[PDB]
């Protein structure tokens, strides 16, 4: 037998504290599967946590019921989910392909979207958008939202813009008007 | 004995390179504890790293002295800390309940706050705020800070705002004034 | 022999599903190395994944070919790389010293920079800058970019600025002009 993978099924009864269908399954070459029913399905994938699933080549899923559902996807946290080339960090964090979701219950539903913060959310129809902050939600594609229906946030420590597509600060607004 | 957990105490002397009160402790059903004195205290929790601690149900703590102190909390990095439903990524990263801290020494002190970047910091009294960037610090609640006492940053690649609560760029400021 | 580290070399043939120069190497006291050729080189470092490398004291590297190249660095994902005190999350994510890179192929090339989003990029000469969003790229130091050469994004849910260095929204621009 050619040993290239690491498969570690339960080896202890938590009611006794002694280490010696809950088998872990490392099916890919060089893969790693650790924990009750944990499964690393393809090449070099890593799955650590009860019921964790790393379905993609080189995918990484850590946390109970965490699932990396595509190649290279990475998930960290209980019930976190990430599609191909995505990143989902935090319990219940979820991201569509090539997206980034960081925070408890964060959701990057649009492909390539970014959702940072608890319950931050980029709706599936808001392409290439970003939601930043607790409960921040996008309302359109090609945008960055720093708030939601019941909260608008001020943006601080902004240096005056110079190029046409640079943001403008209060001092700048006043100055330009004065002159 | 019903084996549902994975408990892996030290199995090698780094001075010899041979693998065979530093015992790891997987106390929860389906939990995983790997490393010198590592402890996963509750159901399905995961603790990997010397002195790592996952105290909450479904919590995940990886890194030496990393500690997930509440249910569903996730921590990654040396001495990283996260309260319930929080996310702390990076050495010394710390977050209060339901917050997000990413970066070395990042601190999301206010509940539900977000701190991204080295030494980024949302003070405990700045509710629902966000700090973005190296050393960025918030100065008030309900805000997003992209700088600190000795640094204001310009915001670039901003498309002209349309709705009342959209940001304004330089070209837009000039245009509106001209007319 | 004084057992303080965890070293787990391949223990299964994925073609058989049975768990019993690909040896793992836990060289540091309290270190953890799991997976084919995985190596945790210094004190308390953690390396999980085929070919993973944690070279720094207290560093953490998880994912195939993932490498934490400096003290306290943390990396998560296939081929992710992070220098000292850095954070790199996502396959191919890369960060220079004390930086943060989150997202597939994200690159925080400037020290202390932050790159969040798929292929987000802060060039090495753009000190202390941040790039937010899919393909967002900075074009200067001390800045925050929310777009790139072929995409400018609108910023939404912005509350009117009050301090001189606060951002201005559309309603505010109109109001000030009117008066």
């Amino acid at each position: 037998p050619n040993l290239t993978a690491v498969q570690i099924s339960p080896n202890a009864d938590p009611a006794l504290g002694l280490e010696y269908g809950l088998n872990a399954s490392a099916k890919g070459i060089h893969s790693i599967a650790i924990g009750a029913t944990a499964e690393a399905a393809k090449g070099a994938a890593v799955a650590v946590g009860a019921g964790s699933i790393a379905t993609g080549v080189n995918s990484v899923a850590i946390g109970p019921l965490s699932k990396a559902l595509g190649d290279s996807a990475v998930t960290y946290g209980a019930a976190s989910t990430a599609q191909k080339d995505g990143v989902a960090i935090g319990a219940r964090a979820s991201t569509s392909d090539t997206g980034v979701a960081v925070g408890f219950n964060s959701k990057a539903d649009a492909k390539n979207s970014v959702a940072i913060g608890h319950s931050s959310h980029v709706a599936a129809n808001h392409g290439y958008s970003i939601a930043i902050g607790d409960r921040s939600k996008t309302d359109r594609e090609n945008s960055v939202s720093i708030g939601h229906e019941s909260l608008n946030r001020q943006l601080t420590h902004l240096a005056a813009g110079t190029k046409d597509t640079d943001a403008v600060n209060v001092a700048q607004l006043k100055k330009e008007i004065e002159k």
